[PDB]
């Protein structure tokens, strides 16, 4: 109900990173879901201020 | 504790639909809610870029 009828807030709830939306699939006795995330990759360090 | 004394941005907690507030009643072994919402009614459809 609440990460694949909209977007979740809660950290670590929906998937390792940030949430953007989700899938569910049926299973003998259980359900799995697909987890789509967003994960920042390279990084170059500045001076801030 | 989050729809009673605030506001929540979680989807089906408070309701169904854009939740705004609640109200507490008392009842024998138990409470009862009075979830207040926020439901579109009417449609029309467009052209976007
Ligand atoms: C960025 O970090 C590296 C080591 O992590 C450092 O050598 C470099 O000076 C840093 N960048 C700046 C602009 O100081
Ligand atoms: C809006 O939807 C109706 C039926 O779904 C359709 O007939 C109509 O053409 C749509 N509006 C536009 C501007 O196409």
């Amino acid at each position: 109900s609440e990460c694949v009828l909209g977007q979740s807030k809660r950290v670590d709830f929906c998937g390792k990173g940030y949430h953007l939306m989700s899938f569910p699939q049926s299973a003998p006795h259980g359900v799995v879901f697909l987890h789509v995330t967003y994960v920042p990759a390279q990084e170059k360090n500045f001076t801030t201020a």
